[PDB]
Formats: C-alpha cells, structure tokens, sequence
C-alpha cells in the first residue's frame, strides 16, 4: 500500500472526514471501523477526537487499500494519517471505535487493529467500560 498526500477540508464525525485528494473535494470513510453516531453514546468523543487528530496535523495522508476505493455512497474508503499516525487504529485503540465492515480484499490492517481493540477492551476503554 502507498501513502498519498490530501489536504482537511472539514472534520465531520468519528470515521468519517472530508479532504481534498487530487485536487478534488472527497468525503472519507475511514476503512475496517465503526465510530458511534454524534447521537450515540461516546459518538461525540469519537468526533472530537477525529477532529482533534486531523485539524492538529502538519501532514495528512491518505492509502487506498487493494479493493474498492469508493463505497455506493461514493465515500472513498482509505485508511487516513495525521502526521504519519494512523487514525483508524487510533480510534480503536483507544475504545472509541470498533473494528467493523472487513470486507474481503480491502482487509489489509486488519490484524493490526483487532490487536488495538484486544488492549482497548482489556483496558476496559470507553466503549469497553
Ligand atoms: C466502512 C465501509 C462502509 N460501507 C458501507 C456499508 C454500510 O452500508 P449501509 O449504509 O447500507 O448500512 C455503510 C456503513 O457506513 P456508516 O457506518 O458510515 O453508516 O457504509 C462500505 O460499503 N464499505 C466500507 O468499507
Ligand atoms: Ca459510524
């Protein structure tokens, strides 16, 4: 897989995020998790921190994984950098989010996150509590 430059355009909530990429406006769904909705229980925790991550960061980058890059929303579907860090495992990591929708060929972190949510929930972190 391979890093690719974007600039934020606008945080929106927990796993979703609208960048520029190509020079083209791009709402992003963040690949293999599930923040809750704004509405639901930690849904406002998974915004800000989201937002807290991309509007902080000096680089953001974007990766495409080896399947489809844009969902039947036409959402593109990568796993999203700030500052070399990835948000996706961040979010699990940290119980804000749970590994969700591993659809086949477009799976390539997923061991790496499923071992972030095992120490999120041994952690009894915010959705684990
Ligand atoms: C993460 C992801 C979501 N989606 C679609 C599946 C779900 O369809 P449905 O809308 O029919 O439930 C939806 C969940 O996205 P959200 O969690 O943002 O709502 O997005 C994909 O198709 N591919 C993906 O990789
Ligand atoms: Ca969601």
């Amino acid at each position: 897989l391979h890093k690719e430059p974007a600039t934020l355009i606008k945080a929106i909530d927990g796993d979703t995020v609208k960048l520029m990429y190509k020079g083209q406006p791009m709402t992003f769904r963040l690949l293999l998790v599930d923040t809750p909705e704004f509405n639901e229980k930690y849904g406002p925790e998974a915004s800000a921190f989201t937002k807290k991550m991309v509007e902080n960061a000096k680089k953001i980058e974007v990766e495409f994984d080896k399947g489809q890059r844009t969902d039947k929303y036409g959402r593109g579907l990568a796993y999203i950098y700030a500052d070399g860090k990835m948000e996706n495992e961040a979010l699990v990591r940290q119980g804000l989010a749970k590994v969700a929708y591993v659809y086949k060929g477009n799976n390539t972190h997923e061991q790496l996150l499923r071992k972030a949510e095992a120490q999120a929930k041994k952690e009894k972190l915010n959705i684990w509590s």
